[PDB]
C-alpha cells in the first residue's frame, strides 16, 4: 500500500479526534498529497495546527460546506486548478441536531429530519458527482457509516436512518460509477470519542458494551479506521466497490 | 377475521395501487376501512372503488403527507369520527421522474430531499399521530421495494428513499414497542401501477421476476394484501421491525 | 380458516416444544394433523397431548431424520394413511450438550457434522418426500434462531447448523419454487423448552430479551404457530425464501 | 503493507488457476514467508513448479487433508517445529461431488451434503484450533468464500449450504479466538474459472452476467482476492473480524 503520487481529499476533519485525522494520520504516513475541507472556521484553525504533525509540505485547505450545492461545486472546481486530479476522497461528514438524538425517534420534526439526510447522505451523491469530474482514469470514494443504519440502536435515532439511506448511497453510486472505474465504499466505524459523539446520547455505555462483548473486547480508534480507508482508497482494493467494511472489534457480528 | 377492526389506508390513486390490493382483503376479513387520499382526483377514483367494497360508508380524509398540519388535523378527526384505530397501512412514495433514469449521481439536493420526505419522513409523522389513537396498541405497516436493500437499476433516487425508510421501521419499532404498537415492512415484487410507469425500465423488471425468481411468476396487489392482514393482525403479535418480501422469493437469490 | 387441509408436524417432545405451539394453533383453524418423532417418550407425550386437541384422529409416526429409511418410509406411510398433505412443520435439531457452552473453536468433527446432519440436512430429505404428497404445491416451515445468522454466545455449533438450515431454505425455495412449494423459516425468539436447557446462559438471554427487545417482553410457542399459520396457508402465497423473525423485534437492534 | 517477518500457512493451492496461488504470490512479493499444504500428490508437484515463480528461499509443504484430524494436528505441529510461530492462515479449500452438485438441490444426498461440510466448512474450524498454537500473540485466518453462501444461486447447491456454514464458522470463530487477538475473516470472491468452477453447472453464463451486470462491469481474478487477503492478514485491517469481505467487482450490491 505506497501511495506517492496519489492525491485524496479528506472531508471532515474538525480537531485532532476527528476521525478523519486518524485517516489523514495514515494516509499522510503513506506518501499520499492530502487536500482538506472544512465548515466552520474553528476546523480551519485546527487544520492549521494538525497540519504541523504530518509531512504535508502544503497546506490545501477548503472550506465546502455540503448544505450549498455551489460551494461543493466551485470547491471542487477549484481543487482541480490547484493539485490537478485527484484519486479519491474520504467523506466523514454527518449532523443532526441535539433536539433529535436521544428521546423518543418518532418525535423527530420534518426539518430535523431532513437536515440529517441532507448533510450525512446526500453530500456523498453531489460530492461525488463533483469529484468525478478530477478521476477521468478511476478512483475511490469512500464514506464513514455507523452500524446504527443497520439495526435501531437506541439513542441514535434520526442519525440512524440517515446512515441507511448513506449506505444505499454508497450503493448506487458504486452501480452508477463503476463503468467510470470509480469505486464507492463505507466503512461502518465502532464507536469513537470525538466532538460529534458528544451529542449522542448514552455514549459512554455504548462503548463499554463494546469492551465487554465484542470479540476483540477493545474499542478501535481513529488510526485503525485510516488503515482500512488506506485499504479501500488505495489498489489493494480492486474489485471491491458497494461494500461495507465494519471496524468495529466484530461487533457487527455478534448479537 | 378483523371484525371491529379498524385501519386507515394511505395512498390508493386508482384500481391498480397496492393500497387498493390492501384494502379489498382487509374489507372481505371485515375490517372498517378509513382512506386517505392526496389529490381530489384519488377521491372521485376512491368514491367509485368504495362501491365494491362493503364498506357501509365513506371515509375519505384529504391528507398530503408533506404538511405536519395536514397529517395532525388529519389523524385528528380519523379520531373523532371513528374513534381508536388499530393500525395504519402506509403506501406512499414520490420521486419526480427525472430522477427515475440515467444517472443517480446526476440527483438533485430538492429531488433527493422530496423522496426522502415523502417516501420515508411520512411514517414517522403518521406514525407519532397515529399512537395517540392507539392507546391500547395497534399495527403500523409500510411498503418498500428490494431496491432499498440492493442497487437496482433505474431505480435510483426512491432506493436512497427505501433504505431510508426501512431503517425507519426499524427506530419506529424500537420506539413504539413500550406502547405495544408493532412497526413492519413488505417489500412487495414489481407490480403494474400509476407509480410503477414512473421507473425506467419496469418491463425488464417484471420480465427477470418471471424468469428468475423462485416461483416464476410475478405477484399481486391481492397478495401483498393478504401479507398485510397478516402483519395488522394479532397472527403476527411477536413480529415487529420486520421486512416480509411479498415477491415471489426474488430477494433470496442471485 | 385450514380446513380441509394436512400438515405434518415434526419434533414434538413435550407440552413445552415449539411445535406443540404450532399444533395447537393449526388444531384450532381446522387443519387435520399428521406428527412424528423420534423418542418413545415423546410419542407418549403425543398421545397425551392429543386429548387437548381436536384431533379426531391420532396420526403418530416415528421419523428419526438420521435414518432415510425412515424419513421414505414415513412419508410414504403418511401418503397411504391420510393422502396429500398440505405443507410440513420442521421443528427438529440437535447438538451434543457440550457444543452448546465454552469454546466453539474446541468443536469435535463427530459433534459438528451431528448438528449438520439433524439440524439442516434433515430439512432436505423430508422435503425431497413431502413433495410427493404435494402434487399441486404447499408450504415449508423450519424453525431457526438469530444464532444462525449472528454468533451468538454459547450457541456455537447450533449456530452454524441454523446457518447452514437458513441457506437450505433458499435452495430448496429456488428448487422446489417451480413446483408451487414454498420454503420459509421462522427465526423464533428464546422460549423455555427440553432443548433449551442444552444452550449455556439461557436464562440471561431471556432477560436481555425483556430489557432490550422494542416489544421489551419475550415470545412464546403459541406466538410461533400463530406465525407458522400464515406462512403455511394460502395468506403467504407470495412469500418463499424468507426468515420471518418472531423475536419481539429483537433481530432489528443492536 | 509490508510483511517482512512475518509467516502464513497457505492451504489449497492444487495449480496456477487456484484462488490461493494468487493470494501465494502478492503475499511473497509482500515479503512474506509461505509455508504450503496440499492434498494431492498432483498439487504437491504444482507447488513445486510454481514456488520457482517466487521469492521464497525455502520450499516448506505440507500433506493435509483436511478430513483427517490427525493430519491437521501433526501438520500444523511439524510446522510449528519447521518454521516457528505463524502470523496467520489462508483457507482456500472446498469439496462436493458432481453428482450432488447436478441434481436438483432437494435431491442431495446425505453424504453428499455432509461431505461438502466436513471439507469446506468444519475443516475452518480445526485448523484455527491447531493454527492458534502458533500464534501466542495473536494473528489472523482467512478463508474464501461465495455469494452463493448468501443467496440462493442456480446450480451451486450443495455448496451454497456449505458456504453459509463456513460464514457462520467464521463468526463463531471471531467470537471465540477475539480474546486472543486472533481475527477472523472471509473473502467473497467472485466466479474465477479453476479447476473447482469446472464442476458448477453453467459457470460460463455466470462469468458474464459479472460482465454484464456488475458495477465494474467486469470479471475479477485471482490476483484481486489476493491484494485483499494481504489487507485482511495484516495489521492494516486490525479491528476488522467476523467480516465478509466481497471481492466481485459489486454484484453482491445488486439485484
Ligand atoms: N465517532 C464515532 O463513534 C463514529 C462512529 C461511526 C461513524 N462516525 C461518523 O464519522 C464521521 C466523522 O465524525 P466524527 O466522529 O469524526 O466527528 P467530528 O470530528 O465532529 O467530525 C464531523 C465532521 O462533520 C463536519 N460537518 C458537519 N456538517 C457539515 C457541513 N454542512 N458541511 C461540511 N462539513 C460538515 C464537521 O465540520 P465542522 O465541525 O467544521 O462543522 C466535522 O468535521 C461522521 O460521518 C460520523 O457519523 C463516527
Ligand atoms: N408498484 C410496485 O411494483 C411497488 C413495489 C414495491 C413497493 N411499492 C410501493 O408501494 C407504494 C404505493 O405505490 P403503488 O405502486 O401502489 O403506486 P400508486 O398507486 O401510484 O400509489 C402511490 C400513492 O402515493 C400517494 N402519494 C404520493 N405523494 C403523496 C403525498 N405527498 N401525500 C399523500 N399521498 C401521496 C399517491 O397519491 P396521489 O396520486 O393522490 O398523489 C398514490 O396514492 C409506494 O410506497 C411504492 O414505493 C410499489
Ligand atoms: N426454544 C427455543 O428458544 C428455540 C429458539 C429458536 C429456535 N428453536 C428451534 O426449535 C426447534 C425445536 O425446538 P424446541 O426448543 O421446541 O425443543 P424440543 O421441545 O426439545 O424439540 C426438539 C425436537 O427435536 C427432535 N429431534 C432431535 N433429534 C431428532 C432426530 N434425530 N430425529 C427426529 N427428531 C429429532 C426431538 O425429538 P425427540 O425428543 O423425540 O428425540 C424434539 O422433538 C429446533 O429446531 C430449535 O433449534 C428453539
Ligand atoms: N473459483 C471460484 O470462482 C470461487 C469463487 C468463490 C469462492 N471460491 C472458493 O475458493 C476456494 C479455492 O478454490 P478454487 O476455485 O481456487 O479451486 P481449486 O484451485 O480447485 O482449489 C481447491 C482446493 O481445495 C483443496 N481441497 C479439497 N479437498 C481437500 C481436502 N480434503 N484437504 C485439503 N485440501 C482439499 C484442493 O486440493 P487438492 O487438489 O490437493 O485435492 C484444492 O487445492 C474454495 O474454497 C472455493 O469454494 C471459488
Ligand atoms: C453512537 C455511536 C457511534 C457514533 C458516534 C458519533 C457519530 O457521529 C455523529 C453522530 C450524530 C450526529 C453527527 C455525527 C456517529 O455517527 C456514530
Ligand atoms: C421498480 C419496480 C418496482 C416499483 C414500482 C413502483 C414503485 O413506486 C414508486 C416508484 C417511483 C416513485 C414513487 C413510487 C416502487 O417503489 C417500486
Ligand atoms: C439460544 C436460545 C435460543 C434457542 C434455544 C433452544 C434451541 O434448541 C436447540 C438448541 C440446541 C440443540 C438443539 C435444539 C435453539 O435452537 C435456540
Ligand atoms: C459458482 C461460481 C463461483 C465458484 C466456483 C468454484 C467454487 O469452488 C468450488 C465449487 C464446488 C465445489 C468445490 C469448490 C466456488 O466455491 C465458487
Ligand atoms: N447520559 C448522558 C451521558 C451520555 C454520554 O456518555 O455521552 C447524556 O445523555 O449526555
Ligand atoms: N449458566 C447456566 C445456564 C444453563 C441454562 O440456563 O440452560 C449453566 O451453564 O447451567
Ligand atoms: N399450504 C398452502 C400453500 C400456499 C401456497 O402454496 O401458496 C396451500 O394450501 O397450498
Ligand atoms: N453448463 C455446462 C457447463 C458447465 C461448466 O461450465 O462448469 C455443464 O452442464 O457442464
Amino acid at each position: 500500500v505506497n501511495l506517492e503520487n496519489k492525491t485524496y481529499v479528506i472531508m471532515g476533519i474538525a480537531n485532532k479526534r476527528s476521525i478523519a485525522f486518524g485517516v489523514a494520520k495514515v494516509l499522510d504516513q503513506l506518501g499520499a498529497k492530502l487536500v482538506f475541507t472544512y465548515r466552520k472556521e474553528r476546523s480551519r484553525k485546527e487544520l492549521e495546527k494538525l497540519l504541523e504533525q504530518l509531512n504535508q509540505p502544503e497546506a490545501h485547505l477548503y472550506q465546502i460546506d455540503v448544505q450549498s450545492d455551489e460551494e461543493v461545486i466551485n470547491g471542487f472546481e477549484q481543487i482541480g486548478k490547484d493539485v490537478g486530479n485527484i484519486d479519491g476522497v474520504y467523506h466523514s461528514i454527518a449532523f443532526a441536531n441535539m433536539e433529535d438524538l436521544r428521546g423518543r425517534f418518532s418525535e423527530t420534526s420534518r426539518e430535523g429530519f431532513l437536515l440529517a439526510q441532507d448533510i450525512s447522505s446526500y453530500s456523498l451523491t453531489i460530492v461525488a458527482h463533483e469529484a468525478k469530474k478530477l478521476m477521468p482514469e478511476g478512483g475511490s470514494i469512500v464514506a464513514t457509516t455507523y452500524l446504527g443504519g443497520e439495526f435501531a440502536v437506541q439513542n441514535y435515532n434520526v442519525m440512524g436512518v440517515a446512515k441507511a439511506s448513506l449506505e444505499a448511497n454508497v450503493k448506487y453510486l458504486a452501480l452508477d460509477l463503476g463503468p467510470d472505474n470509480i469505486r464507492v465504499n463505507a466503512i461502518s466505524a465502532g464507536p469513537i470519542r470525538t466532538l460529534s459523539a458528544k451529542g449522542v446520547g448514552g455514549f459512554n455505555t455504548i462503548l463499554k458494551e463494546i469492551e465487554e462483548r465484542a470479540p476483540l473486547k477493545r474499542n478501535v480508534d481513529q488510526v485503525e479506521v485510516g488503515k482500512t480507508a488506506a485499504y479501500l482508497l488505495s489498489d489493494l482494493s480492486s474489485g471491491v466497490t458497494g461494500e461495507n467494511i465494519h471496524v468495529d472489534s466484530g461487533f457487527h457480528a455478534i448479537k
